[PDB]
């Protein structure tokens, strides 16, 4: 099984980029993480920093999940991130995606020993 941890890294880790590289990167990069094979996911964020630097963000600052739990940090510095959202004529199998590049502080959910990344929350 992917587990956890994993799956996050999957979902939304790219290191590979500094930035929303083109207009397309949404188009290619939702396609190749598996992110529409079941469906079209509407949104999604891919984060361009390494993987150090994300993982520290456990340790940063504790904040309340969307979900209500508690389990939350902050990044204390902004972080390069791509948010990516489904245009309206996307129809499935065929997504469509308008890439968005941003500098932003991100908020993520952590678990496990080690304490590591497992789910993004959001981006402020
Ligand atoms: N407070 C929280 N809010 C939301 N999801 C949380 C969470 N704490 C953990 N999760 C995880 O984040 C995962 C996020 O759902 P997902 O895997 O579809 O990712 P994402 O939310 O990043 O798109 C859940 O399977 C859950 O996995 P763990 O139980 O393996 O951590």
């Amino acid at each position: 099984k992917e587990t956890a941890a994993a799956k996050f890294e999957r979902q939304h880790m790219d290191s590979s980029t500094s930035a929303a590289s083109s207009s397309n990167y949404c188009n290619q990069m939702m396609k190749s993480r598996n992110l529409t094979k079941d469906r079209c996911k509407p949104v999604n964020t891919f984060v361009h920093e390494s993987l150090a630097d994300v993982q520290a963000v456990c340790s940063q600052k504790n904040v309340a999940c969307k979900n209500g739990q508690t389990n939350c940090y902050q990044s204390y510095s902004t972080m390069s991130i791509t948010d990516c959202r489904e245009t309206g004529s996307s129809k499935y199998p065929n997504c469509a995606y308008k890439t968005t590049q941003a500098n932003k502080h991100i908020i993520v959910a952590c678990e496990g020993n080690p304490y590591v990344p497992v789910h993004f929350d959001a981006s402020v």
